[PDB]
């Protein structure tokens, strides 16, 4: 019915209904014209015959490693480089926001309303012939068979990247403070009303819960001392709600602010050593700020951790998964003459995309022992047990398994998977092949071309019968994986935009805020400055355990 | 005791405390350097030498009359002019913002916490020796003394600009979406959390309140017909919560959603017009869009009634209150290649200075008869009796107060002026030359100075003692007018920032919602971008009564 079913307006031009049975496309600033904003204006011809594609650009990257070392220590080309990368990327998000589960036209509610995840493409209307609009069936394929013929893992598949278990746990800890789905409203619908890096993680989404994990001396978060380590304290000492099976001793629940990261050792190790690492700011911060009270130290120090958050997923975090030789950086000053919004709104589809559940292992080995699910599972006596420098060490040592690929899948939580099908469909999200037109890729023209094998694509071919019905989220982990590495195309050109404006369209990254004063003077700078995955550790774990995002 | 309490850095820069008795200056992005932030650079210096004065500027704007006249009819120009006035009064906004009420320094719950209005200068500390700081005795004046000596009316003061009633109410009607204390919070909290021009007066904060205002027909607000005229449904119809004195008829207990307008006629009376352009711009909407449901037609509308305030604001109002010549612009696309943030956060600073109580007349002439603040207080029966076009009509003719110049606070508020007082003094405002200085002024060096005049001078001179210490509140009413203009410098040069950046940093403005389809098509684009306060006034009121903010 809804005459705008097909998606017929391209190249990001809006389309609107203009009677039941006719449609009109609104070119504005998109570079085209026409009825569907397929034609070109003239610079556009030549910004296209231009434009390098991104497999092209990811190759020039990824070699001739000679060159880039020799770049990487001329500043004024690297911030160039870097500048572009940041630019470029960002132009691809709309900031302010538009379009949510419920909202495919433009809208106030929309806009307004922090509890929705954006969406960087609108949602296929409720009256639609068909899911995708109007190819494929009437009924996309069984989630389950989807599942067991391509997601699946038989036999576990490691990353060719050398991704470890601390870049495992890191990218969930770190992405856990701004996706945070309410099942109580649906997916679609999120808890971490910061939309972006906030450090809710850390210190709570509320005021009400921070002060319960809040000391009020030195600006230090709460803590208790077991054998002689730090950990987080007791739900029993705070009262703040924690998520934990009832049969869980009272002393092995630990706090640390957000609720659901009891339920596995390796995020509460995580947030173990943030908590410790606060603490370790506020000791600095007081001895440079004798006259500071409680509330400043802590509100500097949240301020500096958030600083080292962004430097180190930029600088080590995003650095390793890209594969990149270029040597990345962070540097809010690279923006302050360039148009950039300096604000933020996590899109459902960045959530979608961000479900990494191949990089698990089908055992946990804290060296020494082996340990299943059902072991690990809500189980932080094994922390207790290890301490951090094994598990630090532990850690660093297992390699996590490949993402892209196909079929790496950990049965343990093909429950996830199949929910993660389920819940894009319920929110009406379109065709691989519409997200992939939408961030400037070229369109999919078979499941051959989409996994760059013969089995796995027979099989899908099968099911959904139609590229342009593939569905986004299984495609992206059964995509063909980048040559020696760990993600598809899809991944990585969806992902970075949407990873680059939460990083850098943070508070702290606009000019007014990034100044020493801020940061409580030029020493809490630095600790922003020189911030990196490997000082985190060794200012915070007992040895100096060497560590890496990387299984050397 | 804080070595900040001086107020010793200069420029912008920030000050922060390095021990209990010293002190340190960051003049980051500044352009000065030194101790205090005192010293420029070289460009600074220059920048310096060619900076008009805003008192040059303002001379400049307000004759020449000739040559703005043609100025006016080159779009090249006045868009270029536009531009530059756009630009160069939002980089005096800290966007995103800093500082509120209970933060001095930049820490987070002041970004995150929507609850503050923010603060364009930093609070005082609770620990300085005076209340502005250093300077000044203990205490600052009686608030009933300088309310009484300088602030309260004699002998009524009409605005030689020629500001009516329609300009007083509508003055009154539109701030009130932004404006709203939360008293159980104290001053320095708002309950609008949209912090801009979100119509939520119109439609209501929440989500369940506009609803209760809702038709769900057509996209319509409820609404009754008495005589055959339409006005706002009844408390008793929606249930929406309304503040009424209790002895106000049911009947007479009208919703509109914005819960404090039932106190005034001549806000009920916008209320209405407002409403009635609402189902206006429905009706004409589901003409252009016979497929749309209930849901988008309501939506649609409210984004273009938004569109039509900002129009009306800029081009109108503003234009008004200005005095210039020049024709003011609303264009978007003004600002597609500049640095500009499309968002915003009202400052308590705003809320102070816009108290222009001194608007108001002694008595309420509804062409007719003659009503006292007693009479006229929540009593819409007026309303009714007259019907919108007498009111239109006879607030176009009724000339309202001077605003600065001091003396011409009508006695019925004057509990309200003092409040400001003591509120301004509760959340810590720093000196009116201190503002002064953050807004590029150059301070006053005597209260003469400040008011123009002798006798009112001397007055303050007593109370206060030192120029230095005059509060900024008191100042704006009793600042020297600009030559027949109804502000001072003060005022405009406060103002103009704030409310621009409220205006401009609205999402309708960035350059994804900028654009027909977000409007419904190129029809209801239109009824942005022709928009006047005398067509709002002609399409919705009786007869085609002429309006003006401007006693003809
Ligand atoms: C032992 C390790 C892990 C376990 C036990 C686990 C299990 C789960 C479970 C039970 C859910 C909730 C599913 C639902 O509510 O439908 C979930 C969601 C999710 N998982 Fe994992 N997972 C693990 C590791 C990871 C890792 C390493 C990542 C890396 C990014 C990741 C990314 C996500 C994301 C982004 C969500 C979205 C949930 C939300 O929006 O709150 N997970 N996982
Ligand atoms: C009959 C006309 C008016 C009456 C009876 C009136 C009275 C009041 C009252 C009772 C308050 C709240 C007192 C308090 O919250 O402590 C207030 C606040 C305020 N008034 Fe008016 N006033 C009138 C007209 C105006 C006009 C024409 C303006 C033009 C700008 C104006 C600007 C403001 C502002 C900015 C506030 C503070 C808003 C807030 O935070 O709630 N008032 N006035
Ligand atoms: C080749 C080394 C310098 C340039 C690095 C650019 C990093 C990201 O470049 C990306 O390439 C894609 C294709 O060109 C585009 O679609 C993206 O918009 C762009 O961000
Ligand atoms: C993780 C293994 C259990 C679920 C798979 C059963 C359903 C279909 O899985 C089949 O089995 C083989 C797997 O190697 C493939 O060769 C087939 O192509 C695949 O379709
Ligand atoms: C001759 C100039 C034509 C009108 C343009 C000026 C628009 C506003 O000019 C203002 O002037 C003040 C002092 O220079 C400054 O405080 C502001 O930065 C600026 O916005
Ligand atoms: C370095 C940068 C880039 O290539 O532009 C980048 C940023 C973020 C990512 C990323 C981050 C998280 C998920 C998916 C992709 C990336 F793959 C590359
Ligand atoms: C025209 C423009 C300007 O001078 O830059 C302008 C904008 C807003 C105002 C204004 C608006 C509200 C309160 C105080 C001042 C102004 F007096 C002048
Ligand atoms: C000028 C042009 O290309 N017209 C196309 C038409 O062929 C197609 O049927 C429709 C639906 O996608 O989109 C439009
Ligand atoms: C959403 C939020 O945290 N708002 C807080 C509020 O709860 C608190 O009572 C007040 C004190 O600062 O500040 C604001
Ligand atoms: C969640 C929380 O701590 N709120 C408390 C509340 O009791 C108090 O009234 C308010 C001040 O406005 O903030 C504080
Ligand atoms: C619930 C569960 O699996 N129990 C485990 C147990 O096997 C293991 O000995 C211990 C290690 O400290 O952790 C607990
Ligand atoms: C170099 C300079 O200007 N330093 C001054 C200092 O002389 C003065 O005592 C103080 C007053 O606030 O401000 C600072
Ligand atoms: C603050 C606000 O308006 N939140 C609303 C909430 O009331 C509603 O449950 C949901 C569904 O529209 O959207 C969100
Ligand atoms: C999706 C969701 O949260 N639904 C709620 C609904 O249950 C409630 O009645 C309404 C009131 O505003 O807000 C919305
Ligand atoms: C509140 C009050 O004083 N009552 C007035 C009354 O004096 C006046 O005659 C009437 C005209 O409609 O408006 C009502």
């Amino acid at each position: 019915a809804n005459p705008c079913c097909s998606n017929p307006c391209q190249n990001r031009g809006e389309c609107m209904s203009t009677g039941f049975d006719q449609y009109k496309c609104d070119c504005t600033r998109t570079g085209f014209y026409g009825e569907n904003c397929t034609t070109p204006e003239f610079l556009t011809r030549i910004k296209l015959l231009l434009k390098p594609t991104p497999n092209t650009v990811h190759y020039i990257l990824t070699h001739f490693k000679g060159v880039w070392n020799i770049v990487n220590n001329i500043p004024f080309l690297r911030s160039l480089i870097m500048k572009y990368v940041l630019t470029s990327r960002s132009y691809l998000i709309d900031s302010p926001p538009t379009y949510n589960v419920h909202y495919g036209y433009k809208s106030w509610e929309a806009f307004s309303n922090l509890s929705y995840y954006t969406r960087a493409l609108p949602p296929v209307a409720d009256d639609c012939p068909t899911p995708m609009g109007v190819k494929g069936n009437k009924e996309l394929p069984d989630s389950k068979e989807v599942l067991e013929k391509v997601l699946l893992r038989r036999e576990f598949i490691p990353d060719p990247q050398g991704s470890n278990m601390m870049f495992a746990f890191f990218a969930q800890h770190f992405t856990h403070q701004f996706f945070k789905t309410d099942h109580k409203r649906g997916p679609g619908f999120t808890r971490g009303l910061g939309h972006g890096v906030d450090l809710n993680h850390i210190y709570g989404e509320t005021l009400d819960r921070q002060h319960k994990l809040r000391l009020f001396k030195d600006g230090k978060l709460k803590y208790q001392v077991i054998g002689g380590e730090v950990y987080p304290p007791t739900v029993k000492d705070t009262q703040v709600e924690m998520i934990y099976p009832p049969h869980i001793p009272e002393n092995l629940q630990f706090a640390v602010g957000q609720e659901v990261f009891g339920l596995v050792p390796g995020l509460m190790m995580y947030a173990t050593i943030w908590l410790r690492e606060h603490n370790r700011v506020c000791d600095i911060l007081k001895q440079e700020h004798p006259e500071w009270g409680d509330e400043q130290l802590f509100q500097t120090s949240r301020l500096i951790l958030i600083g080292e958050t962004i430097k180190i997923v930029i600088e080590d975090y995003v650095q390793h998964l890209s594969g990149y030789h270029f040597k990345l950086k962070f540097d809010p000053e690279l923006l302050f003459n360039q148009q950039f919004q300096y604000q933020n709104r996590i899109a459902s589809e960045f959530n979608t995309l961000y479900h990494w559940h191949p990089l698990l292992p089908d055992t946990f080995n804290i060296e020494d022992q082996e340990y299943s699910f059902k072991q690990f599972l809500y189980n932080n006596s094994i922390l207790l047990e290890h301490g951090l420098t094994q598990f630090v060490e532990s850690f660093t040592r297992q390699i996590a398994g490949r993402v892209a690929g196909g079929r790496n899948v950990p049965i343990a939580v093909q429950a996830v998977a199949k929910a993660s099908i389920d819940q894009s469909r319920e929110m009406k999200y379109q065709s691989l092949n519409e997200y992939r037109k939408r961030f400037s890729l070229k369109p999919y023209t078979s499941f051959e071309e989409l996994t760059g094998e013969k089995e796995m694509a027979a099989e899908l071919k099968a099911l959904y019968s139609d590229i342009d019905v593939m569905e986004l989220y299984p495609a992206l982990l059964v995509e063909k994986p980048r040559p020696d590495a760990i993600f598809g195309e899809t991944m990585v050109e969806l992902g970075a935009p949407f990873s680059l404006k939460g990083l850098m369209g943070n508070p702290i990254c606009s000019p007014q805020y990034w100044k020493p004063s801020t940061f409580g003077g030029e020493v809490g700078f630095k600790i922003i400055n020189t911030a990196s995955i490997q000082s985190l550790i060794c200012n915070n774990v007992k040895g100096c355990p060497f560590t890496s995002f990387n299984v050397q």
